């Protein structure tokens, strides 16, 4: 198994896109924090996988640096991937960031750190068919960018996951991957494109 994604080396990120790169990472983390509470997890300072405690379920500004850069790099690689495919990212609607409210969840979503997930309310954002094929294609690539970095840290396949060896049952080709995870990647990058549009960006191939 060889996870080779679209080559992101012959690509640079213009400084005017660094703004979305920062906000895109925030929203992607907000969506993660919500889904994690939605499935048995809570806040903690000493991670114990059996107790469902997590230190990363905090606001984007309070994250540790090791996990933080990974969220900014993956966000930067996502933008660069669109550029490597021949698509452009450009601001057109200047009032969209002001007309971008955030989702507010029930009271039970607040934990012992003062953090309560508040992703952007992007439910009223519609995508054209061409942008759907992009999100589906971007999703398969996000699996490869994740799998390549893990592989060089020694991560291979293993029936049981493990935070102390390089084992993970999802280190497999996108075809041999459970459709739940495949759909999860598509949903994540569907909001990624909606995050751009929510800030006033038009995605358009050259
Ligand atoms: N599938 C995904 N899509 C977008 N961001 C993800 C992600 N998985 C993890 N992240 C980001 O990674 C950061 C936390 O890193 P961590 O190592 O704790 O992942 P994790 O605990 O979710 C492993 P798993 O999801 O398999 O149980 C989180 O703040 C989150 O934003
Ligand atoms: O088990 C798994 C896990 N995984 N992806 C995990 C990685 C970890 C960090 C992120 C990440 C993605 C996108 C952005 N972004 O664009 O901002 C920011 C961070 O995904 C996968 O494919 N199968």
């Amino acid at each position: 198994f060889i996870p080779c994604p679209v080559d992101t080396s012959q690509v640079i990120l213009p400084p005017h896109l660094e703004k979305i790169r920062d906000r895109l990472a925030e929203n992607i983390h907000e969506l993660w924090g919500m889904n994690k509470i939605e499935l048995g997890w809570t806040f903690g300072k000493i991670r114990d996988d059996n107790k469902r405690q997590h230190p990363c379920l905090v606001e984007f500004s309070k994250l540790p640096e090791t996990e933080k850069n990974y969220n900014l790099q993956m966000s930067t690689e996502t933008l660069k991937t669109l550029l490597a495919l021949g698509c452009h990212i450009a601001h057109v609607n200047p009032a969209a960031e002001e007309d971008l409210k955030k989702v507010k969840l029930p009271k039970n979503y607040m934990m012992s750190n003062g953090y309560k997930p508040a992703p952007l309310d992007l439910s009223d954002v519609k995508l054209l068919p061409p942008q759907e094929i992009l999100v589906d294609k971007l999703a398969e690539n996000a699996h490869n960018v994740w799998a390549k970095d893990r592989i060089k840290q020694g991560w291979t396949y293993g029936i049981q996951q493990d935070l102390k060896n390089k084992r993970n049952p999802r280190l497999v080709p996108y075809a041999l991957l459970d459709e739940r995870t495949k759909k999860s990647n598509r949903d994540s990058l569907r909001e990624a494109v909606r995050t751009f549009v929510g800030y006033g960006y038009n995605i358009e191939p050259s």
